[PDB]
């Protein structure tokens, strides 16, 4: 066909529309280059670029044949000979997640204004969650450079507006991601299973004061594990299974793991704490991979040491590696998730590193940040809708 | 904040509608719900569903701020009490491909109509390619029960109207696929190898003749695998190497395997043909996984027959479950493309089975059904755009 045209039809939604508008097409030399239709919250767009003989294109009953069957019914209809225009839309280059509970059109509006103040394209935007949190994305087109600048802006909203902002890279590949892990204490399971068994002694206290420092970036985490587990000296080994049997999941961190089983993913876990703890969840919830601290035990009682390297700092993201590599998944495709500065290197190695109400040593060094008390909003940022959730689970 | 209310604004598309909107609704009690907002060729649709309080909800005052900044500015704006209204859409429960070179309006109208007569609902209609070929895609929510029915209907619908039309399930699992085997012959490689080498031995018209029975179903392939390696009996082995070198991929195999590549997936190729002429190209083309027939070799000449289990129609399942198991991916997650009957039994088994140009016995059964030369019309039916991987292409 000679040349392109452009239709676009827009008004209220209504039934068959769109059959109509290609019945009235085929009557004429029609061939479709592109076509792009929605409806949101009954307004229907229908965008139709089109091939058709110059004799169809510059005569008036192709024209009158779309305006009459389309104003009939109740809608309007464009039609400009474009040959000029383009054929179908670029991908966006990035995509902004914004988590809030609530979200202001104040806290919205400056994420709105801090991306079209640096040159950012605003591309589709679609709610991703109305529960736990309310989530929205942005699908945009960062001209090239601003990436870094953007990622700022963002986090200096985020802090301002209390929201949580993620700017993700929305590539083929940094999209296809594989592998998660997550820290144990404080991200998949509530609390400090050293505090716990720290209580067991009566040293509660102390060794809450020293996680505190620990997990701030304030005291190496290699030492403060040994002053904090000397502590456990003297206690029956037997406080290991009852302090297992106390853990209470993460709120949706059920949730979170099915669903990442559902995407194919491999799931570990890596903690400074105690693999005698860790195993008996990492085996209930089917986990792939578990890298954890060893208790010292002597005639079945604590001495108060762990045993062997001490997974430290770096010892978290050495095991990431570990688990990449016996996974065969390219760092670029793994996806670590902490709350603490034990997990610093962890995060930074992997191709995306969530902070999960974190510390801000933490978030200062994240790629994003989640704010809220619920491990299955690290979902949303992995390109997951709420609705899509629900579905699955609604099928089982 | 008490009550929800919803704003739909609309019109011709300028710089900073979004933030403008967003900066009047934080001039009153607002909270977002659900933001949707798109630009289809310039027509903008703005779509927030809000939450404020029952004072600001019915007061003239929320409505005048935004009416008039929304007029000001020359776009249309709703604001209605809403309510009883969705938060956020449903997911598609499928979505239909249609890649035709060309798509007729009349095509593409057959499938808007097959569509609407089984009471399916379009949620989106996107391009996904204008090159090699024209690619659209329909998000669809498919009323339980008429999932079978429209795949018949569409199966009419492309062959009357010469497009490929493809309905695939759009939930969060079958979408997550991560393995995929190709067939060799006239899959990922153009022609048939027994063909070229039996040319060597002037047997070409007799191998061929066969070789189209065995594809469309009429000959065991057991039995015509044996009768058409027999015509090389007392060809030099030297001729395997010369053969492989002729081999001339499909166009857009290289295309697909990089890109298949880049979004994780396992690759392996899975032939009735030979395995020394395979594995210099599995090795070329860095794949995870070959399955082959081997040919019989004494004193350095071919005997005429293969060795050990022949791969035949349940073979070639067979590999692909192993190929499955070495890779820890359920076959639910599993692709096989295929163009001959020799494939019936591999694509079946596959969670996504794809007809290539394949003889009717095969797009029979298939999942869906490719008629163009392109290998990589393969990448639109696994949710991939033209745009996305010429962007990632040029990233490199
Ligand atoms: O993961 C943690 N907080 O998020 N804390 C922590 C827990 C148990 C142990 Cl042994 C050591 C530490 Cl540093
Ligand atoms: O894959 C094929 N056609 O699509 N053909 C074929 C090729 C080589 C051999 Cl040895 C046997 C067969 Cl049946
Ligand atoms: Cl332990
Ligand atoms: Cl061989
Ligand atoms: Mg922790
Ligand atoms: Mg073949």
């Amino acid at each position: 066909p000679k040349v392109s045209v452009l239709i676009t039809v827009t008004g209220v939604d209504q039934p068959g529309v769109t059959a109509t508008l290609f019945e009235v097409l085929s009557r004429h030399g029609v061939e479709l280059l592109n076509v792009e239709q929605v409806v949101i919250r009954h307004r229907l767009t229908l965008g139709v670029l089109v091939c058709c003989p110059a004799d169809v294109a510059d005569g008036p009953a192709l024209r009158h044949d779309v305006e009459a069957a389309i104003r009939k019914v109740g809608l309007d209809v464009s039609i400009e000979r474009s040959d000029d225009v383009p054929i179908i839309r670029e991908p966006s280059t990035h995509t902004i997640f914004v988590l809030g509970r609530p979200i202001t059109a104040a806290a919205f509006g400056a994420v709105a204004r801090e991306v079209a103040a640096l040159g950012v394209n605003i591309d589709l935007i679609r709610g991703v969650s109305d529960y736990p949190v309310i989530g929205l994305e942005l699908r945009v087109s960062v001209p090239p450079g601003a990436d870094e600048a953007l990622r700022t802006a963002l986090n200096r909203v985020s802090s301002e507006e209390h929201v949580d902002v993620a700017v993700e890279d929305y590539t083929l590949e940094r999209r296809a991601k594989r592998l998660i892990v997550f820290d144990v204490d404080s991200t998949l399971v509530q609390g400090e299973v050293i505090e716990m068994l720290a209580a067991k002694a009566g040293a509660e206290g102390q060794v809450a004061a020293i996680t505190d420092a620990a997990m701030r970036g304030e005291l190496d985490f290699a030492q403060s594990l040994q002053q904090r587990v000397a502590t456990l000296a003297g206690l029956p080994a037997t406080v290991i299974d009852e302090v297992a049997g106390q853990l209470e999941l993460m709120p949706g961190a059920r949730t979170t793991l099915r669903t990442l089983r559902r995407l194919g993913y491999a799931c570990g876990v890596v903690s400074g704490g105690f693999r005698r703890i860790i195993e008996p969840l990492a085996e209930e919830l089917m986990l792939d991979y578990v890298a954890a601290n060893e208790l010292e035990i002597v005639d079945g009682t604590l001495t108060g040491r762990v045993v062997g390297p001490i997974i430290d700092r770096a010892g978290k993201a050495t095991a990431l590696r570990e688990f990449a590599q016996r996974a065969g998944v390219p760092m670029a495709q793994t996806v670590a998730v902490g709350d603490g500065a034990n997990d610093i290197d962890m995060l930074a190695a992997a191709g995306l590193g969530i902070a999960f109400n974190a510390k801000p040593a933490l978030r200062e060094v994240a790629d994003a940040s989640l704010s809220h008390p619920y491990l299955d909003t690290v979902l949303f940022l992995l390109g997951v809708t709420r609705g899509e959730i629900e579905a699955a689970d609604a099928i089982d």
